[PDB]
Order: structure tokens, then sequence, then C-alpha cells
RNA sequence: CCAUCUAAGGCUAAAUACCGGCACGAGACCGAUAGUCAACAAGUACCGUAAGGGAAAGUUGAAAAGAACUUUGAAGAGAG
């Protein structure tokens, strides 16, 4: 499968890739954009306190009715989340991503997030019921990831 | 006055008609939202107690040669 985004060279990068994840496309998408330039293990880290709710998201794009929180600050915002469940997915990923290095021979500890991107997938169809004998969908957003690592120094 | 037939019984092929049926041939027609509703497990799925109503849906590749094997993950899912 091909990326959006060639490496700058095929020898000091790995690549891992997901598809129809059962994330929400908007959480995946801020989460992402969080880590979009860490260090390898600066990233694991913060997804980690993610979860256990130390450090939050900051939801600049999609934070329409998203509330304050004290944790957006030090990103020099306002409305920060703790998406845990799209924490945890690229948490996986991430883990992928560090396995295909080490299997090309690579130095993990000096990988850094060079391209990360989070795509629509085809949504899958739930019913809902409402008043007077009407129905509405229920629609999911699932999405695709992709994500480059790159050997810096 | 003329003209023309012989009712109240019966039979009779051909020339004529044919959007059903069997078997064929063709076209300045349509080309999968078109052409029959139906190119496909279509009067099928499904709805209505019933009379009845009634869809959506074609295309890998010349040939499955349909991805052995290694590796991360519980797996989906990835990298080679
Ligand atoms: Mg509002
Ligand atoms: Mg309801
Ligand atoms: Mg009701
Ligand atoms: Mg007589
Ligand atoms: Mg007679
Ligand atoms: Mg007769
Ligand atoms: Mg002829
Ligand atoms: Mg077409
Ligand atoms: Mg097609």
């Amino acid at each position: 499968v091909r990326y959006s985004l060639d490496p700058e060279n095929p020898t000091k990068s790995c690549k891992s890739r997901g598809s129809n994840l059962r994330v929400h496309f908007k959480n995946t998408r801020e989460t992402a954009q969080a880590i979009k330039g860490m260090h390898i293990r600066k990233a694991t880290k913060y997804l980690k306190d993610v979860t256990l709710k130390k450090q939050c998201v900051p939801f600049r794009r999609y934070n329409g009715g998203v509330g304050r929180c004290a944790q957006a600050k030090q990103w020099g915002w306002t409305q920060g989340r703790w998406p845990k469940k799209s924490a945890e997915f690229l948490l996986h990923m991430l883990k992928n991503a560090e396995s295909n290095a080490e299997l090309k021979g690579l130095d993990v500890d000096s990988l850094v997030i060079e391209h990360i991107q989070v795509n629509k997938a085809p949504k899958m169809r739930r019913r809902t019921y409402r008043a007077h004998g009407r129905i509405n969908p229920y629609m999911s957003s699932p999405c695709h990831i992709e994500m480059i690592l790159t050997e810096k120094e």
C-alpha cells in the first residue's frame, strides 16, 4: 500500500499503518496532531499519561462544546481532553512501528515521528428510534491511520 | 302498372386477424439511474389480515499465478 508522504530516505525510516480502526476520527486526529513530532519515548510517555489523565490533548479544530481544562495551558490552548481509546490505539500502532524498526535493524532510541495522518474510513450503520415512529441513523466514524518514524539525533 | 328475390331449416375451404404459446431470423433501437419490474439465487428479498404492493444488485486477472515464509500484536490489523 502507498503512503501519502514518502520518507526522505527509506533506509533510516520505518512505517506503520492501520485501517478501519473502530475509534472516533476526530478524537484520533486531535491526539495524532498532539504527537506530531515528538521522540518515540516522549510520545509513548505522553500517551500513557494521557491515559492516566496526567496530560491533556488540546482540541483545536474539532473543539465545539469541548470543556476547558487546566492542562491546556502547557499547550497554549484552553480546551483539552483525555481520549484514552485513541491514545491506546496510537500506542499499539507505535509499538508496531517500534517492532518494525527493530526488525529493520534501526536505532530504536533515536526515532522521531516524521509524518502522521488520520483519514476517515468507510462508515458503518446502526439504527436509533425516535418519537412518532421515526428512525434516524446511528453511524460510527472509524479511521485509517498511517505513521512514519525516522532516525534523528 | 313495372322490376327483383323466395323468409321464418342446414353444411361449406381460400384470400383475412393474432401484444398468449413453440421454434427461429433481423435492427440507422437501449447500453446497467438506460432497455422489460427483472442482464445477477426477480415477481426474489421485503411490506400489508387480505385484495395487493415490490426493489437494490454486472466488470480482479491472459492465466488464481488469490500473496509460501520471517517478524509485532490476543486479534482485527501491519512491516518485510
Ligand atoms: Mg454551542
Ligand atoms: Mg428513542
Ligand atoms: Mg410505534
Ligand atoms: Mg328457403
Ligand atoms: Mg339459408
Ligand atoms: Mg355456419
Ligand atoms: Mg433480412
Ligand atoms: Mg456505469
Ligand atoms: Mg465497478
